[PDB]
């Protein structure tokens, strides 16, 4: 679910159905299981999702996935938004994805696909959308692959021009396994995208680096206590650039037999600046942060939400759970 | 209960008894049982309903129920109301429902009657409703045939000042069902429907016309948990500006969670198909379509209690947003 | 419980402390209990009430409640209330007490229930007084009921150094007969009639309501855990040079043991047919919708027994915010 | 407990930590415990409160308590509050020390109370005093109970308006026989003085009251137990007010569960119910019928006793589940 | 947890983290476990944080903690932004790192902290760094504890305005003695002087503290144990005040089931709780009353510590159940 892999801060070494879209060996490495994510029809958050995954004979796995939104879309789609404000987001998301064994190797794909369009004069939107991810994987050794073919979001009604276009999307990881416990990897995005507010041109180019590693300080069952320490480094042209050292640590625990317990805390230690360019100005704030988030089993289904009150440090019955998710295992 | 079936995407494989009242040959299948729907008299949302079903030997059921309201009839008064001068359309007012099954061989056939009767005489609202009609049905385990009459549905109102009636000039609803595997089927049905309206001399004219065909195959069906999904071509035509053509591809599941839980979930989205033409322009829409819904019946031996979560829209379970649509089923 | 009855559609098969005010042979087939309706002071809704039933040997039972209060004189009182509130002092019954007892003489069981009430103000500013007083005697065959009431007075005066408006009944009887043919078939019929005069700064209200009934109420399941009951009614009802209504309500409905720890109650009506109601000058005619529905609960920890109303039932909710309303507890000896 | 005290109608019959402030005697019959109220810092309500009763040796007991404040000096407070006048002090930093003792076959305690504080800011100027002690004896037939305020005072000097409320005499003699362990009667004898100068307007009240009753069980049992009681109450107030009630009660204390106790109460004053008037003659008798409801949560040695804030309106919905909450600790 | 060292009052019988941090000697016999304490990131309060404490062998241990908040400096600079002056920096990115050792029959312990940020905005132009040390020993009967701090800085220089605070010195000296496991003494001496500059007008506080208290246990039992202790307190303002107070408190944590602990406490200024101006001479002695409740949920290796919300006002409802919440897994 979404608020599980949101309450282990994203540890990387976390292996759940919202995660194997960009790693899709891991279909492989699943169990079968159907999951439903609550949510909203319109352009609402959380919006509403679905899929499922299953197994072909013993060595290959197929399923496919409705209304997942992509980040890098939805991000650029907000920002044009607000500078017009119907500019649309992906409207019928549709992930196919399959997975085989070939010896040794696991290797899988996931395709996305979505499109949408509103022809009335008084709203001129349509949006297109599409891309692939191919990954391999060996159980030492591993790598992945993301590619954005087209993107495009374009608003002509009443006089008002408006358009976001994808000039590509890379994204590599490698991992290596040291040991069943300890792991490193290390990844390069691109992102280069074009827009028109109203005749007015803007371009982004965004590139990322990171270096990581995944370790566990406590080794036991009912639980494993993960750590994790990170470089990154984020340069936007002409905007910004930014180097962080994040470090995160968190457990996942079987509290009960109806109970599983996530939390975890980061912050970015030494490493926090974020240097604004064109002004030398830094900027070095506070960012420690939690995550805190629930599973309730009932055999073969399992809620998984996330505690509404976290972030006040209260709960109670008006915050007790949000972002819900909904997982059946056959 | 209206909420069992709507957390289960309103699919044809699913037997309830609010499923019953067009298939009424699956009175006979269902259990005797008797179920409230809570609510408020009046033209409120959700309104009270309630009935029963009782086997009357060993080969035939019958039953009655309280103030069940038809969609097309609340749709056509709807849409006159929002033309504040005719926002005292009457709805079907009291609303009685009487059904009847039996086995004839290896044929089970059911019948299910509706009727409706309300009045306002006073000089400043000037309201009368009324409205009729009938469903049969018929069912070997394999062939499944199913036909929707209604005889008359009416809503007028004179005050004096204003008038406007809506009146039914046809519906039939004609189903057809074949069940090659126990656990897939495949049906296909024709709706045809005209309403005609008087806004205070103004006669309107609304006719619509509908196909669908479709699948439902239940996957992995076990005796504690149901898992399902299913894909179905509607086209749908209004007479003047109205042409859809959709692919509602759909899956869910009914799982015993506990002794005390049963826990339901679906999505569905509309696949590649999902275009609405409009017939005055050549405007065309394709916007967001996937959607989902929940919900939980609470056992307790003989009495069940159905509801839907209520934050699912939102995706949140708290005490402020824990149950909605709630409804009492007793199985004798 | 107000509740308990509530959600079992105020069928005439519930036995029940509340529903033996009226039907006093009642109180000598009711255990030994003490009940408490939780509220207010006053003029609030819901008021505060409770009482007690104890038995006295084997063969009699006796008891009294506090704060009783009834309908009509509560309507009448409200109907002049409600008429810039100049009359909104007028007194409901300010103290309400209950004395009843029960015997078995023979086979025949028998019950009487007396009302008392008295109040007053005597502040320039407030001049309130308010009076009432009644009787209500019944026996019991097993097979055939006989229940009188009868209404010895009741008057609300209210006395402002402006204004003047005083309520009185003259008059309220309310015969009932039963017969069961069978511990689940049984009929009964219902003579009802009131007279109430008000003064209004000299203007005389007059309301004169004539009420005749006859129902059954029967089972369609029988089980140990909960039962299954259902009724229908003819209720034809005549103001004086106002109205008159013919109504059939039908009703169905169940109480079910859950658990332990549960009792769940609900039930559905809806006037068929027969749903009709006339104006007297105009002639008019009004026939709109009656479907309601009554849930409740009542959670059983041994000897103690909380009774309450799902206050979500108008709505379809069970939220924390809206769960239990209604609220009474009996403690059964 | 506060709340188990109110939900049982304020009978004579309870054993609580709260009735054996003004009966001594009953700290050697409780046992040894721990007490925290929950509440607020100030002139807040509920008001935060603790204490504890130890057993010195087998014969004695001892103990003290904090933030406990007279009902008494909070009215008189209040009086002069309602009628610049917001800032008189109440009973602040409240101390309570008790102890008590077999003698034999009598049992016999007393309790001391003293409260003092101040506010010498120019713009508040506000001081208050309190002091009291009460003594009582028992038998096991025969109860003697003296409550006797020493002193009791609330100045303020504003710099713009003075004022100040003074206690002038207090004196609670009862009398309580035990007709049987179920059935008790009891009598009471209470004089009161408060005198007042309200910015140069000496405001007077003197309070008598008298009061008779009887506690009985009619219902016996080992889980819980059914009590009722009547009680005839006069009560004057010099050049002012006359009241005569008949308060009749009833209730009961069950344990219905392992983990719960259910209380419940009904109360009606029954045809004594008037409340004359001594300036013009004019009467009162409005509705008086009354009910309460609380429960306690037993968690073994720990148990958190509250009352169902939603009995006046009867919800017990999750917004309005418990109130008047207070925890404690069995040694 | 801190709801869980609030909920006791701050006694200094107790073991916890922050009380390990304050007395790093603790670290080494705190059991393994890592603690996150909810809330958000920024100025907000309750203030995200967490860290693990591990053993490096049978005689030592080490751990960090992320975003830990001293109070002198969220006091300092609380103040200068009550007297504009909002964007004033509180601590950020607070860092941890503690090492503890059992040498010989002693076992001593330092913990070490550290925090910097900054906006370069040059329309917020803020900047915050602190640094600190603290040492600590104890060989079971005795315990010496200092504490230390060297940087306390904080400015604020935008377009306009011109705030900055500084800390010349913050010392920690706390002696205490162990007669019985039950009873125990403690005195402690801390000075601090803290020198702000609001816009060119020179602000100096200077601090001085003297405590001396007993901490012994009332009854003594396995699942709980109820505790109470006396302390006398004096502190001088340097011509703004000077204040002498006397808390006693007392308290108690029950193991009331198997998933649950009930901790409550309650406290008072008893006789000493006066505070004197310095220029006027003026004196304060109001209401000191407080109570402090909160709850742990126990799932095996895991604890949810909690903090009774509706506890100031009496309540527990949908609303006020728990608040301050901290999540612990014990390895």
């Amino acid at each position: 679910s979404k608020a599980r892999v949101e309450a282990l801060a994203n540890s990387r070494h976390v292996l759940d159905f919202q995660t194997a879209f960009d790693r899709p060996y891991q279909f492989m490495a699943l169990s079968e299981q159907a999951t439903i994510e609550w949510g909203n029809t319109g352009d609402a958050n959380p919006h509403a999702e679905g899929g499922f995954v299953k197994r072909h004979g013993d060595d290959s796995a197929f399923g496919a996935y409705f209304g997942r939104r992509s980040a890098d879309f939805s991000e650029a789609v907000q920002t044009v938004r607000d500078a017009f404000a119907d500019l649309m987001f992906e409207q019928n998301g549709l992930n196919l994805f399959y997975a085989s064994k070939m010896g040794e190797w696991t290797w899988g794909v996931t395709a996305k696909y979505s499109n949408g369009k509103n022809e009335d004069p008084t709203v001129g939107t349509k949006a297109t959308s599409a891309g692939v991810a191919v990954a391999a994987s060996n159980g030492t050794w591993d790598f992945e692959l993301v590619q954005g073919f087209t993107g495009k979001s374009e608003l002509d009604n009443g006089t008002v021009t408006a358009e976001v276009e994808s000039k590509g999307l890379t994204n590599v990881t490698v991992g290596y396994h040291m040991s069943p416990e300890m792991e490193v990897y290390g990844n390069v995005k691109m992102s280069k995208v074009e827009a028109d507010l109203n005749g007015t041109p803007i371009e982004v180019e965004t590139t990322s680096y990171k270096v990581g590693m995944v370790n566990t300080l406590a080794k036991s069952e009912e639980g494993n206590f993960f750590y994790g320490v990170e470089v990154a480094s984020t340069k936007v042209k002409d905007d910004s650039e930014s180097l962080l050292l994040p470090v995160y640590m968190g457990v996942e625990h079987n509290a009960a037999s109806w109970l599983v317990l996530r939390a975890s805390v980061a912050q970015n230690v030494i490493l926090n600046e974020t240097k604004d360019d064109a002004t030398g100005n830094k900027t070095d704030e506070d960012s420690t942060r939690m995550a805190a988030g629930a599973g309730i089993k009932f055999g073969k289904s399992v809620i998984d939400a996330s505690f509404a009150g976290s972030t006040t440090g209260v709960i109670n019955a008006n915050n007790l759970f949000s972002q819900v998710a909904y997982t059946y295992t056959f």
